[PDB]
């Protein structure tokens, strides 16, 4: 009687479940378990508003993933006028792919569960096939539901002959139930995917994933956009040119941009020990930051 | 008392066996917990009708491989042209490869059964070995019967030092039970299997599967021929020039066209659900552009 | 109940094989169920055709230990080998000779099929590799048989269940340690795709080793010759001029190249194959054959 | 399984540095055996010299959060940085920098280890590294400090163990993924001696980068000063006249001529100060040796 | 012996059951002319490693009861039953037994193969246990030192290949002027369980003949070695 | 010492199975004297230095050099005279297959420094163990020598435990950049000069029969680029002359047998040319 952590995690997944709020849907065992894994909707904090810089992105993803799940009613006469299955996420690293995923969550109803494949891998033998196989039940018997699997370049990696047996019939059982022999139908069951280098991930599930949503650094407007967000509820000096500065972070992106931000916030409320900022600490933070970003070189 | 749950599954696969319509045949324990994959005809929505642009393909397995078990008349004098001991179909990823066995599934009235290979392997000690026997052993007893095993080479791969003992004494099971010392007296038992990296797949097992099918990835004619295939039902005006619409489309396969089309479709849309209409070749081939770019990621 | 079926089966067969009675308590008698009949397999010397000298040879070394033992009595060296094994290429008669000799040899045949000698309780694993061997000796002379050897008896290693590599001592120290090899006659057979890594101890113990190579030119035309025998095969056919051009064709393969070319006949549903049809599949078959490359 | 003998380790460890009371499972008790007590520690701001507007900077960005935070949870863009690490030559202050961190941070600084997140055992390694990030937001404000990360996360390529590859993708994930990036205060931070090749997406994940030099003209004398304070050096001996002969050195191998001309006034006793001539001495002995290999 | 010890005096082989001699190791007499000053005369652990045959568990069958006195062979299947773990009982109860006759030698073959009861066998460790395995290379740590002596019983050498090779045609007839030292030299990674066979399909190579009774002259000694050749060359 | 402590205790070397002493040391005796006062001595008076902070032992000693002229030899003397228990690591036997493993064996290197201090250790070929750091490696081996380096420098300051690793190289011209800082005190055993072929010829020649009147000079001047090593091989040649003038039928080498060995010796080290 080995493998018996799957209560202790299983009193958790089924108070999120009850939590959550779902039908009187019963899991078994394994499905059961990656039910632990399920998101709450209201601990997701973020909006649509809160992705700023790019919206038509965010138009499509929308009118393409939330409206099949709205009004569904009105598109199974047409046969193809559901939600493609697997939306893919990617571009350089950073500018919102993470929040994205994080917005769709909450403003979308779907129920959406994060994969998280360490759970996945499991050491006894024959355990991480029930829980591959337990993931798309899940899927299909709490449907309708979004798969999230963060970082998919290395969990579904390109196949070779040197990976181990397990991990390779796990990428495998995936890729046969998710638009195999008994599922394709209609389940409403898409996968989310989030990647930094898309190039590695496959060849098959390439195209299992049908909508790609590039996801590319800021450009001027964009990185003004994102950073007139950022500033929008924090105090800042008057007449303070938030374009001007677009041109100094050519090449930053959100995250950059927001770090260069907090930086000379830090800075203000150091030289306190509550003043607005001058935009000069934002050109000091913008100097400081460009010998940090060029580490490599 | 540990592996209970074989009641569960029990009463699945009596079910499912129940409606499929079968003989008291007797299953016990193994045998029974396979049978719960067996995949009913009905459930299958997808014909011959359905697969389009390789015929000589289609007609090569309509005549090889299902003709044999219909024309049973014709063959119990001539030994030699009983049906092969499995088929498989190999390519690129995409263009029916799973789609043929759903065909095959519904039109070839068998018994057919998807293997899911997951449902093999187990924790406990020598239950993997068991179920692979009692694989083929509920093939035999409830003939004629086809076995389907997606992504054949994940599963049997190459026999190589770096693999479980029981993974290894399963697949080696799986050949001696195939074509070993006891088989092949007629059994009328093939299994077939559906992959995209054939080269991986082993030194012998396939030769295991004798005849095989290559689907080509998607040229020119059979490309317009399955994409007027998706557009029968749907609201698409006439004008439409789908030989030029499909001829932009090299690279593309079979999936991927079907989602250029939806992707239009879905364009379509937008303006009614903004505020019904055809597509009227603009759409599409602005889609086109799109699904271009998003094709050209991985570089 | 795991035991009424055994009771069942196991005793029906045993009686069916003419055997006299004996008493196989518990794991024997379980054992026993895997007996193959000796009529039910109908594959004759004839059947196997290019590799005569190997057949011969087999036959020979194998059988007249055991038939015209009598002759053999007195020498306490020439008695039937405690290990044969049979690799090379896939396919082309390896299993096809194992088929064969459990009927034209006595020597009751037994297979082992290995699946059943694990048992996911305790113990069960070592007392069925015992009681292996003890009704081998129990129902002397008798053929043990292990289909792909070479993945059953792994090399061994550090990786494997405390059970298997317990069961790997339990055969090695029981095949012809301390209470065998004395007037038991039991000749253990192997087959194997893969001789790489079939062992080093184990290897040892399987010393008289047939290779079966690939079917060589005249060896391809004699077996497919052999092949074209029931069938309405239309006269003039030149066996040799195919032989030429499925140099890199395997037995299976040549087998299902025929199977091709008479399904492709009675497409035309009643026709003899008139070479034309045979040069469909090996062309078919040229073009595919490298299905990797 | 080992974790028995680990978990019985690591009871007197976690409850001696006076936690919260918290129940691990298994795997965030077999992280718990990497804690580092700050009593064990023995350095400080103090001990650190030449570089102060490193350690300035450093202090008013990591502790000025950590420390009074009772005025920025009004703010939601004024939290501590996630991911702040220290790149430069090898040497000259990094680990010391860490450990100085460590000891007058207090947050329960701990150490990775990243040798122990490896095992043979599948799933082992890849439920392990989760294991961090739980016991890190279980007791946090805390630090995890992966020494030498250089190996560890390195520049994601084709070619990987299955094993790595998933390890790292997990780390990034946890890191800023779904559920997480809030008021937790975990704080990672990696001392590499080569920012080189560390990898793409980890290089956004640290925003803070600070910059450990080859200590110049000024910093050398100012690490000359400190090394000799406990030691009797002599009269009239200038340090800033040596620190101009030490061009290159760093502050390790500088430590060690130190150390090697002092060692010279024992052994003419086996007990004077030394008089600016055997550091003379010693610096070109042990210039000679460093530029000896080429 | 209640219970358990009648369980594994269930095992005791008898003498006259015993076929081996000293004669029978031939050209390995040095090893086991070496043992008796080790081993025999104390009475009147002990690990045999090497390469897979060449008289291993020859050696142990040898002065196994005909030297010594009652010895008992575990084969640790003995152990393992289907009840819950009552193994550890026999694993005590062994040794219990072998007081009993005092002294009987207990013999482990492949000790490297041979839970709990595993480290109360360790713990409980008269006689001088014999293990017989065929790699040395992970036995283990805490057994190693029990057994101090190792004889290192190797792949018979060319004097020591024709030595062996003599003995298996002692009782059978050969053609006069056979060159022993000839086909040993030929044979040159040859076991003795390779030899014995080589010369037996010689012999047989006689026995077809006349059954389509005649000495060997060195004709079927060289096709057996043509063919065992290629035969050895089957991994590779 | 559970189960890896032991697998590298299993390394561990005895001191009196090590015949060398400082006697037979010679040519470069400035070293020997060097390594007494740098690193015997912090280890000597112990009770007297630990009131001094930065004068303890150090930790990472590394003597490079062309081949030979006893890169090898002082290691194990500075084991025997010193006591301070010794042990070789044998570089090639901590890399296996095994997932995991490497790791965890080089720790427990690491864990014997210091459960067993006083203790050294040694590093054998250090450039192939730890070579140059490469941005393009197999992942297992840079993991590896991050976590030795990590190891190395983790928590050995102010704990004086007295652990001094040492390594040897034959080229240290591309060993590492942070590795070659773990070793601080690098002493340069360096070829010897005409000089030292006496002192090389002495130790070899002082048990055995050798009559007077041979000019050392002389047999320091015929070679000028010997090594340590090649000097020994070359009076092989020598000495076999007049050992076999006798089983033709135990004489002395007059200065002669010498001229032709070191003739010999000379076209054989011109092979490369
Ligand atoms: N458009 C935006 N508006 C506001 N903040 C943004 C935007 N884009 C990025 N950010 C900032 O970047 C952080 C999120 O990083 P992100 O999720 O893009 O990382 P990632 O590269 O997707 O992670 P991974 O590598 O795991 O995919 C947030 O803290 C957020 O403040
Ligand atoms: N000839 C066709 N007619 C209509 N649809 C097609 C055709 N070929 C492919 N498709 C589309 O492709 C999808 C099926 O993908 P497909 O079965 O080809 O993947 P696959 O390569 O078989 O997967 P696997 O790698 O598991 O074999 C269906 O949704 C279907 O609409
Ligand atoms: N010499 C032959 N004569 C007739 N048929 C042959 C011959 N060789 C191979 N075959 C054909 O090959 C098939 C048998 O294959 P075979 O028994 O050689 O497989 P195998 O390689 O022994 O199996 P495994 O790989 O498990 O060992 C039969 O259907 C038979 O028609
Ligand atoms: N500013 C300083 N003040 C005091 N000691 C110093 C200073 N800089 C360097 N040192 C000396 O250097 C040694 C620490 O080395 P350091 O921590 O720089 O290694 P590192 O190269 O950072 O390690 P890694 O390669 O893992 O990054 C200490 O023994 C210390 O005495
Ligand atoms: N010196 C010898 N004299 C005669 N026969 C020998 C000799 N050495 C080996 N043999 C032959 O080898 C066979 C015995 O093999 P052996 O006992 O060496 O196997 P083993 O290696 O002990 O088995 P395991 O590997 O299970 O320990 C006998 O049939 C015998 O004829
Ligand atoms: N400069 C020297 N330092 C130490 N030993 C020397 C020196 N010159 C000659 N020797 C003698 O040479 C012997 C060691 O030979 P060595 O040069 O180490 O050969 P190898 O390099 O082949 O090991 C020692 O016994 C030592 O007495
Ligand atoms: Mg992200
Ligand atoms: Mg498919
Ligand atoms: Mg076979
Ligand atoms: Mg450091
Ligand atoms: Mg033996």
């Amino acid at each position: 009687p080995t493998r018996k952590q799957k209560v202790e995690a299983q009193k958790q997944a089924e108070k999120l479940m009850k939590q959550i709020g779902v039908k009187n849907v019963k899991l078994s065992e394994y499905e059961m378990s990656i039910a632990a894994h399920l998101v709450d909707p209201l601990n997701m904090h973020v909006t649509w508003s809160d992705i700023a810089g790019l919206d038509d992105v965010i138009t499509d993803l929308k009118d393409t993933v939330i409206l099949p799940i709205k009004k569904k009613h009105l598109f199974e006469n047409s046969r193809l006028l559901q939600p493609p299955k697997g939306v893919l996420l990617y571009g350089p690293p950073g500018c919102g792919k993470t929040l994205i995923a994080k917005a769709t969550a909450k403003e979308a109803g779907c129920r959406f569960i994060n994969l998280q494949p360490s759970t996945l891998t499991d050491k006894w033998y024959g355990e991480s096939q029930k829980l591959a196989a337990a993931v798309f039940s899940l899927a299909i018997k709490l449907q309708p539901s979004i798969i999230f699997i963060d970082q998919i370049d290395s969990f579904l990696r390109n196949r070779s002959s040197s990976d181990h047996e397990a991990t390779a019939m796990m990428k495998a059982q995936f890729m046969s139930l998710w638009d195999g022999l008994d599922t394709d139908h209609s389940c409403q069951v898409i996968v989310m995917g989030a990647t930094n280098r898309p190039q590695d991930l496959d060849s098959a599930i390439m195209r299992r994933m049908p909508t790609r949503f590039h996801i590319n650094q800021p450009a001027l407007k964009q990185r003004e956009a994102i950073l007139k967000l950022i500033l929008k509820n924090e105090n800042v000096d008057r007449h303070v040119d938030l374009l001007e500065v677009a041109q100094e972070t050519d090449g930053f992106s959100g995250s950059d941009l927001k770090e260069m931000c907090r930086d000379a916030a830090l800075l203000c409320v150091r030289e306190y020990v509550i003043r607005p900022v001058q935009q000069q600490d934002l050109h000091r933070a913008i100097e400081k930051m460009k010998k940090s970003k060029d580490a490599a070189f």
